């Protein structure tokens, strides 16, 4: 219940979705995207347990956590 997100009526000029890639030091960032997917993913690096999103989903190493959706917030 409650698990989609808000959208409304349209009639402005298609620019690019935004995005976000907010990380384990840095707050809730924004920036226009159109990557395959936008994502999350979460691994143990030497700075401890670091937390990840950005634009793009290429191939990672082994025991990264990595999930992506298409389009703006929509892995949040």
């Amino acid at each position: 219940m409650r698990g989609s997100h808000h959208h409304h009526h349209h009639g402005s000029i298609e620019g690019r979705m935004i995005c976000y890639n907010q990380q384990s030091s840095q707050p809730p960032t924004t920036k226009t995207c159109s990557e395959t997917s936008c994502y999350k993913k979460t691994w143990r690096d030497h700075r401890g347990t670091i937390i990840e999103r950005g634009c793009g989903c290429p191939k990672v190493k082994p025991g990264i956590k990595l999930h992506c959706c298409r389009t703006d917030k929509c892995n949040n």
